């Protein structure tokens, strides 16, 4: 069926450092993560970061309307961030899995419900 970007909240890593790895496993199990974020450890540098979409300075993938407006609703915290899945079904894949084991934290995948998590932290396993 037709892809409908479906926002989902990621929760529980260590820190902020690990935002990356939470995005990476989840994009890999379940599906595209439409947002930037980086999917690579910041033990070093690795790319530039931009926000230009001008095609003279970019061909990365451009997002759909659909996604551009639930990608620029950027959230997150210490201990989470908000993701925006390609699809219903990629989100319901990340909320079955949940929670998964991600470098010795439980981090769990649950639908955005408009709000924020009630607690920013860390769930060591």
């Amino acid at each position: 069926g037709p892809h409908m970007p479906t926002e989902v909240i990621l929760r529980g890593y260590r820190n902020a450092q690990h935002q990356y790895a939470a995005i990476n496993h989840y994009e890999q199990i379940a599906g595209r993560i439409c947002e930037d974020y980086p999917r690579e450890p910041p033990v070093e540098s690795r790319r530039y970061k931009s926000e230009l979409r001008d095609p003279a300075f970019t061909h990365r993938r451009a997002l759909t309307p659909e996604e551009r407006a639930k990608v620029n609703r950027a959230m997150s915290g210490e201990h989470w961030v908000k993701v925006t899945f390609e699809s219903a079904e990629a989100a319901d894949k990340a909320v079955y899995s949940s929670p998964q084991l991600i470098q010795g934290h439980l981090v769990y995948a649950e639908y955005y419900k408009g709000v924020p998590p009630a607690q920013d932290e860390a769930i060591p396993d």
